[PDB]
């Protein structure tokens, strides 16, 4: 339906590629950019400077649209594990802002890309802004292959520690608003670790590390922008080119 799709699915194991397309063509990456983000929030931890367990308080003028879990603690707070947590599991928007705010903003999700060797992905506004989607835009932009091997150094590379690596897997596994997607062409037992992300434009996208038996073997990274389609079909578009990348 008009969609500019670019997918890539990668051996988690080896780091072989195993299938692509237009995987170095530019995407919106939504929501997608909140799990760098808490990959991001994790090295710091790593290197003793942040807390997990570090208390935020914010006020109801830091609430933007979309945040399903910020809004329910003005009064007490949320822990930077907590925020995480509700910006990876829910796509809470205000607890993205937040962790931006607590590495420096977007500028500094991107200088730490840079520095684990992505010179593609940016991150260059804030929620909502950044699900603009405008067409040609680079801003807030990955590849597929830019955000598959980015995903991987994550979670499987010695760039965050064990117990790091372990908990930015653990928070895209307890993702709960991706159901439509992957999760819906899964087979029952398969492990599946992701992030979905929905944008202006008809843009939408999905990240994520997945296999059978109850542990991940691939990574598969899908984003479409430009489509025509209602919802619905913005979804089947995506488990179906996931289903492809799964069976095929």
């Amino acid at each position: 339906g008009g969609a500019r799709v670019g997918y890539i699915e990668l051996d988690l194991n080896s780091g072989k590629v195993l299938e692509s397309f237009r995987p170095e063509e530019r995407f919106p990456m939504m929501s997608t950019f909140k799990v760098l983000l808490c990959g991001a929030v994790l090295s710091r931890i790593d290197a003793g400077q942040e807390q997990l367990g570090r208390r935020i308080h914010y006020s109801q003028n830091d609430l933007v649209e979309y945040s399903p879990v910020t809004e329910k603690h003005l009064t007490d707070g949320m822990t930077v594990g907590e925020l995480c947590s509700a910006a990876i599991t829910m796509s809470d928007n205000t607890a993205a802002n937040l962790l931006l705010t607590t590495i420096g903003g977007p500028k500094e999700l991107t200088a730490f890309l840079h520095n684990m060797g992505d010179h593609v992905t940016r991150l260059d506004r804030w929620e909502p802004e950044l699900n603009e989607a405008i067409p040609n835009d680079e801003r807030d932009t990955t590849t597929p292959v830019a955000m598959a091997t980015t995903l991987r150094k994550l979670l499987s590379g010695e760039l965050l520690t064990l117990a790091s690596r372990q908990q930015l897997m653990d928070w895209m596994e307890a993702d709960k608003v991706a159901g439509p997607l992957l999760r819906s062409v899964l087979p029952a037992g398969w492990f599946i670790a992701d992030k979905s992300g929905a944008g202006e434009h008809g843009s939408r996208g999905i990240i994520a590390a997945l296999g059978p038996d109850g542990k991940p073997s691939r990574i598969v990274v899908i984003y479409m922008t430009g489509s025509q389609a209602t919802m619905d079909e913005r979804n089947r578009q995506i488990a179906e080119i996931g289903a492809s990348l799964i069976g095929g």
